[PDB]
């Protein structure tokens, strides 16, 4: 099994591992937007909701979550998910509330999971999946250098029974460096 | 959780239940090309490593399998990967003995379990992953009609620590009576 840091220091946001103590920043920073376009979404604007989201990432067999602390704050979590070591590979997925979207917390929590990933445990591969409908995160994956493979349709579906397609994105070791650079001329 | 039948009838072959008692059928038709792409392939051309890829074919969580009957002999073998009955999806696979490319065997297989998936299960989608150097499986899946996603580059380690790509195919339940009708042109 490849072991990760609890914490991690940047230079505008620190790591550490999530934890039902991070509730009230969930409660604090909700809205719809930031949600829709990820599976388990709160199903109501009520703390019993955002509670079985927070414990549904918390639970999930495998997956490493860590709150996002930007200044005093919890700015949302970063995720390695399904990391498999036996084929050097994990995916990674963010969300920050919508008041620090646009700050360099989202970039920079990527650059200190990423460099992990690559340079310490010497993954090959890690991959992003991101809503079809979700432009957003495409530019943000587009501007940090990710390879954008293809579309996995009708790969998820809604509570409500419609189904979501996800678009798959990578960066492989190799590709790594570039994208290191392109993420530090950004943060620093 | 999703039930699948033991067993199946077709015009062509028969399908049941995958068991350690078809160890014999793998140990009579092994030719390392059958396994050169696919994961956990036999290490040596003994019946301690056809015995060690079986059992891990019959041990991994949530897969279904069934040996393919072709005439009197086992054929191969059909493997439903990774049912995912919350998201109506699953992954299927695949493995013919040499003597029996060819053959209308592995279509039938594919026509029997896809059947069951679409119009029983009511699965919405069915994906299949194929090595990127397998040619042969890529011009089989693009004649059945499945839709070419993308390449999960390296997506997949070797034991010697080589990485393998997989090309991602999927139908879709909408895109299955096309598919259908295909296969049954070609098998009746």
């Amino acid at each position: 099994m490849w072991a990760f840091p609890e914490r991690f220091e940047g230079r505008h946001v620190r790591l550490e591992p999530l934890a039902l103590a991070h509730l009230p920043a969930f409660l604090r920073h909700y809205d719809p937007e930031v949600y829709r376009f990820l599976s388990r979404a709160p199903v109501a604007p009520t703390e019993e909701a955002l509670r079985a989201h927070l414990e549904g990432l918390l639970g999930e067999p495998g997956r490493v979550n860590w709150a996002i602390l930007f200044g005093k704050e919890v700015a949302g979590r970063i995720s390695v998910i399904a990391p498999e070591p036996e084929h050097a590979k994990l995916e990674l997925g963010t969300m920050l509330f919508k008041p620090f979207w646009g700050s360099p917390a989202n970039k920079e929590a990527k650059y200190l999971l990423l460099r992990h990933a690559f340079e310490v445990l010497r993954a090959e591969r890690v991959q992003f999946k991101v809503d079809l409908r979700n432009e957003r995160s495409q530019r943000a994956l587009e501007a940090l250098g990710a390879v954008r493979e293809g579309v996995l349709r009708k790969n998820r579906r809604l509570p409500d029974g419609a189904f979501r397609d996800d678009v798959v994105y990578s960066v492989l070791k190799e590709e790594w460096p570039g994208v290191k650079a392109r993420l530090e001329a950004r943060l620093y």
